């Protein structure tokens, strides 16, 4: 049974048996509380094929991510169309007085995705291989602000498994990017610590769909999945920092047309 | 409906038959998986698992001791340090003493959520988080060990509940159990019905030498959930008592022991 399907499935569900409900913008959303899937990484990759999802996008941004850059030209100038200490910043530098985009940090707060990738290193059966984001808008709000998605990386035999928690999904338009994002960063931190990606488990407490974006997926959900494509790394590489857009080529990508989404 | 134990029942079944021994902290094995989600109701009943006699009162003393902020092993019997509950009411603060007085320090985790779910019911970041005691010398910034996040949906509370590892012989049933508990304890405060409590695992293991009970607990048929009454109407979330609380119908198979 594909992968895909428990996507699929998921927006069928919030569609029948979501609740009405609204959130920051003056957008109309429908709610389902608690949702979970697992994608196989296993000699495939879980990009999308009910809609083309936007690759080259999700590509680059990890890669600005990794790079830890807190700059929107450093991503605009690849095409893909300063931000303060967004996730990127976070995973490299986590829990240090942000300054400028261009400001010093080398060796200056926690590195949390160099430790997630020492902690499999030295010792595969630790329960906290753990990684957390926080959304920026939160953190002059209150003291000790709740994060918005964490990470944890689980190594079982040779295989790497990551599940992501994320506060609240985007079905339409940012689950399937980020089942993509977490999935290609899963077997870059594999492909460095010498282990076969394993699976991807996506687990949600608020899974919203906007009120604008019922009709498209609608459609989607006539569309069946084709089977998903393979990423393959192109070079050894050895350190996260090293991976270029050009190691990376996904092969056999046969999806349905775009949906664009508002 | 079907009954909400059987995703508990098919987990361990799923576990024994394609779990990974492994090797935990200690010199005991594992079978284990990674990433597991239930959802039990809580509407019109209460998740006290069947198939065996979960410690009721236990569930509900440690619950009332956790709240109360408590670091005093005496206080539940019949110094941990800065346990479970300590971090719930004084997250953050530096913790010295277990008779020193931790008035207005740290942040109130517990009363947060409750006054979010009072000044913002649509609220995503209805969080709250724990951390196992000994990793917080380990390194600096630890990743916490569990988190809760609240969601109300029109008058309904539902809770889900993030481990990073479960002990799925004695500790999954007796966290059901609490964290539903708490959900209920929450929404009498906040005026709302109990909705969901979901339960999801990064690494969800059971030792080796529970394999053989829980086997046998495993051919065991649920009997329907029993019924949790608060008996007063109740302001605040320190006001509690034992008392306060009634299981209706609990009707289990016999107690397993497992250790
Ligand atoms: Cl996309
Ligand atoms: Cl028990
Ligand atoms: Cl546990």
């Amino acid at each position: 049974p594909h992968g895909e399907l428990q996507y699929l499935g998921q927006i069928q569900h919030i569609l029948r048996c979501g609740v009405r409900k609204d959130d920051r913008t003056g957008t109309g959303t429908l709610s389902v509380f608690g949702m979970q899937a697992r994608y196989s990484l296993r000699d495939e990759f879980p990009l999308l094929t009910t809609k083309r999802v936007f690759w080259k996008g999700v590509l680059e941004e990890l890669l600005w991510f990794i790079k830890g850059s807190t700059n929107a030209k450093e991503l605009s100038s690849k095409g893909v169309k300063d931000l303060g200490p967004v996730y990127g910043f976070q995973w490299r530098h986590f829990g240090a007085e942000y300054r400028d985009m261009e400001s010093d940090y080398s060796g200056q707060g926690v590195d949390q995705l160099q430790r997630v990738i020492d902690t499999i290193k030295t010792n595969p059966d630790d329960r906290r291989i753990i990684m957390c984001a926080w959304n920026p808008r939160d953190l002059p709000l209150m003291a000790l602000p709740p994060c918005h998605a964490l990470c944890q990386f689980c190594v079982v035999n040779s295989e790497l498994s990551c599940q992501l928690y994320q506060r609240s999904g985007d079905m339409g338009l940012g689950v399937p990017f980020n089942i993509a994002s977490y999935a290609l960063l899963t077997y870059m931190i594999a492909h460095i610590t010498g282990l076969k990606p394993g699976d991807f488990i996506h687990t949600l407490g608020d899974a919203h769909i906007y009120l604008n974006h019922i009709e498209p997926l609608k459609i989607q959900l006539q569309r069946e999945p084709r089977p998903f494509p393979k990423l393959r790394i192109l070079r050894k590489v050895e350190k996260i920092d090293d991976f270029k857009a050009e190691d990376f080529q996904i092969e056999g990508y046969n999806p349905h047309p775009t949906i664009k989404m508002e």
